């Protein structure tokens, strides 16, 4: 599986449900995300927060959930990297 690490969650976002994500810059052209630990995730929402990112999996709704992914790191797929150009 083409898999490479760009990011990797950090601490647990407001009770929101949200999650620290620091990954690299090419992450804002991705949609889903791997969840080094447990299972893969997908992306619903997130943005470059002053220096930092927070990056919102689906499902996770509440800090408990979150914690939970909380330390592991992030992988991204090639297949959805945009192409050469």
């Amino acid at each position: 599986m083409r898999l490479v690490e760009i990011g990797r969650f950090g601490a647990p976002y407001a009770l929101k449900g949200g999650l620290r994500f620091r990954g690299e810059p090419v992450v804002l052209h991705l949609e889903r995300v791997y969840v080094e630990g447990h299972g893969w995730r997908a992306i619903e929402d997130l943005y470059r927060v002053g220096e930092e990112l927070v990056v919102h999996l689906a499902g996770v709704t509440d800090r408990t959930l979150a914690e939970a992914l909380v330390g592991l790191r992030v992988y991204a797929e090639v297949a959805d990297l945009p192409p050469l150009e």
